[PDB]
């Protein structure tokens, strides 16, 4: 009884911004993938920290699922040991990560001809994130560390919008991402 | 009844050369990964053609398993859409591949300080292989296509040995590869 709430993960109408990534717990449930929508085709499906003795982990029966959107060229940062703005300041996996990263192109729902700017990422921060840390503040940033009031000079806004347009290359298109941690 | 022949696949003492890659069918059985070896940790675990409604394919219940050895720098050729000597002349995945590619570093058992030369690959051929095609011939090769009898000019032997040494970078180290097709 109780089927896994994978629909809430893969088929959610809205996905979070990566700076505001969301986690859902999946445990103590039966998996029925037949009640998900068809046509969710993973262009990335990469698993880390898996051993032959623990191949049963790919049944996904006890899992945390983290969801967010990035641009295509940033999907490579959702891996252990990566650097760049997403890994450093938004969503960080541990080096010893045990889990899988799934991504799929969502140009058709997440991009517009006029530009969808609803998804954001943090580009400035005082410190990189530890693994599975999350920062949701939107506080003026000063390089020197001092508190800071716009329009003061050397005072910056730490988030930047992705701009998702319908007529750009794949590296600039939106990807929904789900990271499953074996647990 | 019947526990999966995964031991035969993952735990074999000798692996095939990639030109002479081997296939094993795994179906009508229940998995017991416990008897497999601890210490087999996959440095590559990448799945292709998966969709959300087919996530259960990752239980690996009905599956062909292809095994062989390549060097580290060649593992990237074991993916859909790749070119190079291995993809072209040894082992070809189709563009529409539905399955997972697993690899792990085996310097410890497949490389020697003196050089292990038991693993081979084809480096000369007239034409690229079709997906899942296997060529185990070893007849002399002429670039003009004509029949060939060594020791004549423009006559060559089409297979080369990998040389696996203990004291080399990871790109030159041996990797055991298991490709699991959801077929």
């Amino acid at each position: 009884t109780n089927l896994c709430p994978f629909g809430e993960v893969f088929n959610a109408t809205k996905f979070p911004s990566v700076y505001a990534w969301e986690r859902k717990k999946i445990s103590n449930c039966v998996a029925d993938y037949s009640v998900l929508y068809n046509s969710t085709f993973f262009s990335t499906f990469k698993c880390y920290g898996v051993s032959a003795t623990k191949l049963n982990d790919l049944c996904f029966s006890n899992v945390y699922a983290d969801s967010f959107v990035v641009k295509g060229d940033d999907v490579r940062q959702i891996a252990p040991g990566q650097t760049g703005v997403i890994a450093d300041y938004n969503y960080k996996l541990p080096d010893d990560f045990m889990g899988c990263v799934l991504a799929w192109n969502t140009r058709n729902i997440d991009a517009t001809s006029t530009g969808n700017y609803n998804y954001k990422y943090r580009y400035l921060r005082h410190g990189k994130l530890r693994p599975f840390e999350r920062d949701i503040s939107n506080v003026p940033f000063s390089p020197d560390g001092k508190p800071c009031t716009p329009p003061a000079l050397n005072c910056y806004w730490p988030l930047n919008d992705y701009g998702f347009y319908t007529t750009t290359g794949i590296g600039y298109q939106p990807y929904r991402v789900v990271v499953l941690s074996f647990e």
